């Protein structure tokens, strides 16, 4: 599918995160983040087709996950406003990037698995 | 303080209070011989479970009663307990501390070793 | 889809762990673990077909991951001898259990997804 | 004691992360991050005396951890550029905030524990 993938899981429910707001930002020469892409996590807990391979380029991107929206809907008070993931992309070749995050009311753990297709 | 166990709660965002801690030791018969047991304090860390002279090289298993603690808080957990097995003092005496961040249906364990 | 699946990731390299020994046990009335199944992690790092729904029944199952063997092969000495995931299966009814274990030399994180 | 404390640990070595850059920001009226305080992680891996009780305010704050700089000294190529923790401070009243971060080359986990004085 798309080179960029996002998966989110909630510890409290033990079920994949559904209806999650994720925003992708792209670096600019003015040191400002531009709204590269936005999407909503599916009921399966993953987001596919976020960015086309050709559109995806060599840049520093920022990925933000809206922690409050999921926790406010569930009714649990969240400590973090959002989870922010920033990294460089395509240092050498058009390698695919998968972003995985684990959510909790007062903590979160994120990991990225990198594959070369 | 040869061995320390620090336990933290994710949902409450506060250190876990009175989590059952069980420490075992390996035997020649491939059976665990109970070493020590305790309950966590208010700060969440239980200390003094072992003494350096008594603390000896071997394969030790540390059990944390996650089910007993979290069920008391009133929601059903997934893991029956957490087992942290590890050889102790492979090369000389060292200070071992175990950190376990608890959550329903998921947990993470991290250990910090200190040579002196 | 297999009733039980195990996904193992190596945060150190950032790529899924390959050739990881995964052992499954069963609780007995004598408080003794009986080997249920064993396998080796594939290239994708996920194990499928390790158990069948017919054999898979309610009980207390322990999943072992040979972290010490894997990290020794890569040349890194790990703190934990292995990872044990003890849980109760089908307490209420038939459910699909997925085990996710993120590995590290001196730490690990276990996460379960229920379908 | 200290209203804001930060503890950082490395999963690769199982030791406190020494000489790690920590940066604290505060929200302004124009939605611009204004630097508040910054320090280097000590040998024990914890920061003490970063915010004063009077100076610490009820605004929004951000804590940034320079994971990439730490890995460069070790010599391991990291995935993430840095780790950022964004949270509302003093929603109700004075509080003691402790931020704990576990670092890995391609993943990290952050947890927050609060003490009521």
């Amino acid at each position: 599918k798309c080179p960029l993938m996002v998966k989110v899981l909630d510890a409290v429910r033990g079920s994949p995160a559904i209806n999650v707001a994720v925003h992708v930002f792209r670096k600019a020469a003015d040191d400002t983040w531009e709204p590269f892409a936005s999407g909503k996590t599916s009921e399966s807990g993953e987001l596919h087709g976020l960015t086309t391979e050709e559109e995806f380029v060599e840049g520093i991107y920022k990925v933000e996950i809206d922690t409050k929206s999921y926790w406010k809907a569930l009714g649990i008070s969240p400590f973090h406003e959002h989870a922010e993931v920033v990294f460089t992309a395509n240092d050498s070749g058009p390698r695919r990037y998968t972003i995985a995050a684990l959510l909790s009311p007062y903590s979160y753990s994120t990991t990225a698995v990198v594959t070369n297709p």
